[PDB]
C-alpha cells in the first residue's frame, strides 16, 4: 500500500539528522537559467526510486548557502530539492514566488538527466525562509497543484492567501524581523478553514533560526513534506497530539490527523 512510501518507519530521533539516502549535489549556475538566479540541487543517489521535488527560497539579502543544511537534510530523507539563488539578493516576496515557479519548471524540464531520473514531477512542493516564506505562500495561492508549502519565519505585507495547498508555518518567538503577531500568526489565521494547516512556534528563537541545523525545523518540515508529498501516514504521529517542549505555541485545524 502507498506507491510513494520511501525509507524506514520513522523515529523522532532519526528526523533530527540526515536520513537513509546518499545525496548528490548539482550546481545550477546563475547565468545558465532565466527566471531565477541558479542554486544547488540536492537529490538521492545509489537508488532506483523516484521522489517528490521541492523548490526552496532563502530570505532577504541571503544566499542559497544559508539553507544548504536543510536542502541536504530533506534530500537525504528522499526528496529532490532545489535551493535557489534569487536574481537579486534584494528581491521581495512576490518576486521570490515567480522565481520558485521558474525553478519548479526547470527541475521538471531542464535539469540534468541524473536529476530527472530521480524525480516524480507529479508531486512538487515549496518552502522558504523570510521573504522566501512569503514567496512560498504567494505561489501556493497562484498554483494549487502543489502538494505542500512550508513558510519558515515568513514575512509578507499581504496577509491573506486563499490556497487549498496544506501549509505548515514555523514562527520564532523572539523574531524581531518578522514578528509572529504581524506575520506568521496572521498568515496562519487567514488561510481557508477547509485547508489543512499547522502553526508551530519555536521557543526562544529569532529570525535566523532556519539558517542552521535545527531539530524542530527538521522534524516538522520532513513530516509535513512526507505526509503530503508522499501521502506517507507514518509521519502523522509527529504532527498529531503534539506535546513538544521546543515549542511555545501550536495551532492546527486537525484535518491532517
Ligand atoms: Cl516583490
Ligand atoms: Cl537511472
Amino acid at each position: 500500500s502507498n506507491p510513494y512510501q520511501r525509507g524506514p518507519n520513522p523515529t523522532r530521533s532519526a528526523l533530527t539528522a540526515d536520513g537513509p539516502f546518499s545525496v548528490a549535489e548539482y550546481t545550477v549556475s546563475r547565468l545558465s537559467v532565466s527566471g531565477f538566479g541558479g542554486g544547488v540541487i540536492y537529490y538521492p543517489t545509489g537508488t532506483s526510486y523516484t521522489f517528490g521535488g521541492i523548490a526552496m527560497s532563502p530570505g532577504y539579502t541571503a544566499d542559497a548557502s544559508s539553507l544548504a543544511w536543510l536542502g541536504r537534510r530533506l534530500a537525504s530523507h528522499g526528496f529532490v530539492v532545489l535551493v535557489i539563488n534569487t536574481n537579486s539578493r534584494f528581491d521581495g516576496p512576490d518576486s521570490r514566488a515567480s522565481q520558485l515557479s521558474a525553478a519548479l519548471n526547470y527541475l521538471r524540464t531542464s535539469s540534468p538527466s541524473a536529476v530527472r531520473a530521480r524525480l516524480d514531477a507529479n508531486r512538487l512542493a515549496v518552502a522558504g525562509h523570510s521573504m522566501g516564506g512569503g514567496g512560498t505562500l504567494r505561489i501556493a495561492e497562484q498554483n494549487p497543484s502543489l502538494k505542500a508549502a512550508v513558510p519558515l519565519t515568513p514575512w509578507h505585507t499581504d496577509k491573506t492567501f486563499n490556497t487549498s495547498v496544506p501549509v505548515l508555518i514555523v514562527g520564532a518567538e523572539a523574531d524581531t524581523v518578522a514578528p509572529v503577531s504581524q506575520h506568521a500568526i496572521p498568515f496562519y489565521q487567514n488561510l481557508p478553514s477547509t485547508t489543512p494547516k499547522v502553526y508551530v512556534e519555536l521557543c526562544n528563537a529569532s529570525h535566523i533560526a532556519p539558517n542552521s541545523n535545527n531539530a524542530a525545523i527538521s522534524v516538522y518540515t520532513i513530516s509535513w513534506m512526507k505526509l503530503w508529498v508522499d501521502n506517507d501516514t507514518r509521519y502523522r504521529q509527529f504532527l498529531c497530539n503534539v506535546n513538544d517542549p521546543a515549542l511555545c505555541d501550536f495551532r492546527t485545524n486537525n484535518r491532517h490527523c
